[PDB]
């Protein structure tokens, strides 16, 4: 009794499945965005979706405006958003219902876990309809409202991401700004904010007040909602830069050996000096420096003459029994293991070691702290860097083990208009190449 | 250049410190509890302190009532708490100032990081005085207010932990309840709740409303405050049971070998059956079962015929190079390593392996999820179990590696009146002993 087998790829112990002659084969969530236009609802939707997908929760944004741009060919003006525009009001409702139809298909038929319903959802009527849709489909509903009265914040959002919208292609900055202000005004009369005190007392919600200065949290039901709330409380919209790089070339790199805790080669030491000059030239008022607990990243940070913090979570992927071996020695000693990894690089777990999937779980606290911080330099390792980069660049689990993260190269990340601007800076020091493409 | 040495105990790479001829050698936080008596302030203080200490943040509670019980020998009645009691009002202020004096000494001179100031702090005047004390000593201030108007909740708190207070030793349940209600009334007139809208807008605070049904979060400044907020949102006061046990005896246990991924011995399989009978006899409506990804815990869970979830975070401490070795083989092959561990069992890191300190960091998400859940059975390993037990039993880092966690024994944890009631249930199946006392 209790016969188990270890799955070849993930190394998970499962009950031996001696299928008979005829082999026979929790609740999803609708995140409801709430608020007036230019309140960062799309910014929240996109960032939260990026984080949830990276941690392994399949998430998708359903933006009602995109359904509208598809149904109504060319956008002319705020007149489309008028409350007295009978025809456009019918079209807008149809677009919201078509988005909900795609929400049902995503959560009930496509293996999606979270659907972010990105719309104004400013009226109790619209929200009651979304709740009815959730209850009838056995979906949980979690509301995220963004409340802000600052005209500087509103004007800045219009200038940064609204004027550049496909709706304002034929318009100049002044026309687009004026039209958008009138467009916001169309929503102000019927806007009923969330009321957790009386009306929305039984709803699970978060009210993000004054661009995250204050929060009203009501009835957090589960793990995922609690995580979202913690995430929203850790992120900020302050300007900053994230620099990511690997340790300078090490002795194992020269021998083509994986893992281990070898020190910097002569070229690696040259990169470390080059990195110090680069850091100095960036003229950053304050900079946090993070390393792994492995020698090569610490030696690189030592060259900076700056305080640094060592994180065990930043240590390179653990290769288990394959540690300190070359890829040729892995193919010759463990050919089955080598081929299994090549076929499923993200989920593959090394024997007594890790997978890229395990790395994500380990790096989640790193990501949360990266979000809290401002200027940060992370000196790490190839697999760790691919994982962090997949988070910032919204790369899938399938692409993550193949992202190009060369040695002696700084990846400069600048958060701007929904995404991250990525600049690469090679510090002109030769090294070996450790990148291996798929087969 | 960049000469580093690896510290023998923790295995941390540090710059080689060639001290010259004459060798030369962030801000603490005051957590302010706010609210009327019988609002769970002491419950919050104690639980939060237990969590913060376990994760490695030195934390201490300063309860003003304990300073009062020390200054004023015997407690007679609510008359001591009267606003017109000039003498007792002076004494109570002196007690609060004496507690603050000990807060300053703890944070500035004893290496304490967090001081939980456990008092009513119901008036703006008292809170302004605490803020002045924090600003002058360069301490951060974070307010935690508990607001509840439910008379059932208040009466239940008086019955559960107030009537049994050293103040009510000579009183019967009815006298003590009546005196305590009058005592609460003494505070109601001068009570000024936190106002993050106008008056307390610049204060860093959390308002816990209706026993954690709702939260008002204002100006979370840093990492530790964000963590506290996340913790408060994950804990609950619902009745439940936590069962903790190790996998049934394995083949490595019989050989006296550490680590590895061996399967259950014949006795281990007998324990697994005994555990199923025990679980069945507990008659729990719902029960979550958690295991590690190691075979022995999964085989134990397989005997239950219940759904279970495997956590890589529950995997036994990694012994690095010492994996699959007996303690005799460790002492003979690695005598320096063996002696270093015996001297500093909590901080000692195995080469390419872990410390109990690393285990805590790995187990933090397990603890957070254990808090969210109700009835949970955790089937794990000796070092993992000691770490989890140290959290629930408020054991120090020094005691943690020596806690007794025998094989074939269930530790039944029942949360009641500030602590955890611990019941041990041996399932009458023989095994080897893996416990090793200090030398
Ligand atoms: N109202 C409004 C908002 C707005 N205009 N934006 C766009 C924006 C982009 C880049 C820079 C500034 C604003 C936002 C971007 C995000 C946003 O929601 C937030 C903002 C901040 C937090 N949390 C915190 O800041 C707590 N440390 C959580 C959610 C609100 C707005
Ligand atoms: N008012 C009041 C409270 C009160 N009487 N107690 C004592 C208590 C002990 C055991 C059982 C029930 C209540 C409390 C114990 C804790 C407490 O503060 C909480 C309560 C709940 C949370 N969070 C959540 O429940 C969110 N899942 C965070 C903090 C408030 C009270
Ligand atoms: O997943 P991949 O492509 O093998 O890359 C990860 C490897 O890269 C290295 O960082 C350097 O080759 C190794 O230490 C690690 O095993
Ligand atoms: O810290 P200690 O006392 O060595 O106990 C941890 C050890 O106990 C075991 O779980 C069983 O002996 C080992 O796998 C592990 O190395």
């Amino acid at each position: 009794p209790l016969e188990l087998t270890q799955s070849r790829v993930q190394k998970i112990w499962v009950p031996v499945d001696h299928r008979p002659s005829l082999p026979r084969s929790n609740s999803p969530t609708v995140i409801v965005m709430v608020g007036l236009p230019a309140r960062g609802k799309t910014y929240i939707s996109k960032k939260l979706t990026r984080y949830l997908n990276w941690i392994g929760v399949p998430t998708k944004v359903f933006n009602v405006g995109e359904y509208r741009r598809e149904a109504v060919k060319q956008y002319s003006s705020y007149n489309f958003f008028r409350p007295d525009n009978e025809e456009a009001m019918k079209v807008r409702k149809q677009c919201a219902l078509a988005a909900l139809r795609d929400v049902k298909s995503y959560l009930a038929k496509e293996g999606g876990q979270i659907a972010v319903f990105d719309a104004t959802n400013t009226t109790r009527e619209r929200r009651h309809m979304i709740l009815h849709f959730a209850k009838e489909n056995d979906f949980k509903a979690f509301f995220i409202e963004s409340v802000c009265d600052d005209p500087t914040v509103v004007a800045s959002n219009i200038m940064e991401v609204k004027i550049s919208s496909p709706d304002y292609k034929d318009c100049n900055s002044a026309e687009a700004m004026d039209d958008f202000m009138k467009r916001i005004s169309c929503y102000e009369a019927s806007y009923q904010p969330l009321d957790p005190d009386k009306c929305d007392r039984d709803l699970s919600l978060i009210k993000v007040i004054d661009v995250g200065r204050r929060f009203l949290v009501n009835r957090v039901q589960d793990h995922i909602q609690s995580r979202i709330v913690y995430y929203l409380m850790n992120i900020h919209v302050q300007p900053r830069t994230i620099y990511l790089c690997r340790h300078g070339e090490n002795e194992h790199n020269l021998q083509g050996r994986i893992g281990g805790d070898s020190g910097l080669s002569s070229r690696g030491k040259k990169f470390a000096s080059a990195l110090s000059k680069f850091v100095e030239e960036q003229n950053l008022k304050d900079l946090r420096v993070w390393t792994s607990q492995l020698k090569s990243t610490i030696q690189t940070a030592e060259a900076l003459r700056l305080p640094y913090e060592q994180w065990k979570a930043l240590n390179e992927i653990d290769a288990g029994v394959c540690e300190e071996l070359t890829y040729e020695e892995i193919r010759d000693t463990y050919p089955e293991e080598y081929a299994l990894r090549e076929q499923d690089k993200y989920y593959y777990r090394y024997p007594t070691g890790e997978s890229y999937q395990d790395l994500v779980q380990r790096l989640e606290p790193v990501i949360m702290e990266l979000e809290r911080q401002e200027n940060v330099l992370v000196i790490c390792h190839q697999a760790v860097l691919r994982c962090l980069l997949a988070y910032f660049l919204d790369k899938s689990a399938e692409e993550m083990p193949y992202l190009k993260c060369p040695l002696h190269t700084v990846l400069k990340l600048t958060p701007v208009a929904y995404g991250c601007r990525v600049e690469s800076i090679y510090l002109n020091v030769e090294s070996v190449c450790t990148h291996r493409e798929r087969s």
